[PDB]
């Protein structure tokens, strides 16, 4: 029962069932496993034109890149934010996690900026989005905690841009310091604006967290990878670590060295993950 010969999918539902709390954590593997790739034609195909200029080796790279100027900046953000969040469908995985975690006490913390989780219809009050939303924008210059957003502004940023880079007066300005917005995304040097509804998110991922510090707390790790390992892998490991009964579950196909402190706690569920949710599913609803 509670213990890290079945196949992958029904060890999974065997300790979702028998779980007293679920924290998942969810990174960007889970979008590239319904399709919602970074590398490949999907980027191929959206992005020529910055492929041929800059050598592009993927999506997530030119996302971070620092750009020649705004306007060339907002002509990639504008087409990138309307293909992985105002136009992105529905993703099979994301439906199918959704109907098994509704029958359980849980909560989700994220990496991922895309719009996965509101297409599918999640509540927000259970998702916590440590790392922002691509539909939301920040002060550049970070001068005050306040997100904004304008889906109008980014389709005619679409329409008007040409040669790579938006009209000048298309650029949208900070209301408090006339800096130019920009995407409201994490920097190492910069950190993100965190805003009331950040904070409203972190008190209520922070409050679950309180209410379950023993049990059987199962940490779901679901296509996190190597990138930004503070915000959920290594809290995860933490977290199980200092509760001997929770145990961590990881579906990744890289093997990762888990810490000796949680290896009796520990599984790693290498099929790729859409396949594995679904069979799952099957498994967990009779
Ligand atoms: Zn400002």
């Amino acid at each position: 029962n509670w213990t890290t010969n079945l196949t992958q999918a029904e060890q999974l539902a065997q300790l979702i069932k028998e779980a007293d709390a679920l924290v998942v954590g969810i990174g960007a593997g889970m979008s590239a496993a319904d399709g919602f790739t970074y590398i490949g034609p999907r980027f191929e195909t959206a992005f020529p034109d910055f492929i041929a200029k800059y050598q592009f080796l993927d999506m997530l790279q030119a996302s971070l890149f620092d750009f020649e100027d705004w306007q060339e900046y907002w002509a990639f953000q504008s087409r990138f934010v309307a293909l992985n969040y105002l136009d992105q469908p529905v993703g099979q995985s994301y439906l199918d996690l959704k109907e098994i975690l509704e029958t359980k006490d849980y909560h989700i913390i994220t990496t991922n900026a895309d719009n996965a989780f509101w297409v599918a219809g999640y509540d927000p009050h259970n998702i916590f989005h440590i790392q922002g939303e691509y539909g939301l924008w920040q002060c550049s210059q970070h001068c005050h905690q306040q997100t904004y957003k304008d889906d109008t502004v980014i389709r005619q940023m679409i329409a008007e841009q040409k040669n790579m880079k938006v009209p000048g007066q298309l650029i949208p300005h900070c209301p408090e310091c006339e800096a130019p917005f920009e995407i409201n995304k994490r920097n190492e040097e910069k950190g993100m604006v965190e805003d009331a509804d950040f904070h409203a998110q972190k008190a209520r991922y922070e409050a679950f967290l309180s209410e379950h510090k023993e049990g059987k707390v199962l940490y779901l790790e679901i296509g996190v990878g190597h990138t930004t390992p503070q915000f959920i892998k290594h809290p995860f490991w933490k977290r199980v670590s200092e509760n001997p009964n929770a145990l961590f579950v990881t579906l990744n196909h890289k093997h990762y060295r888990i810490p000796l402190s949680i290896r009796r706690q520990s599984l790693e569920l290498t099929e790729h993950i859409a396949q594995l949710i679904s069979a799952t599913k099957t498994i967990y609803q009779k």
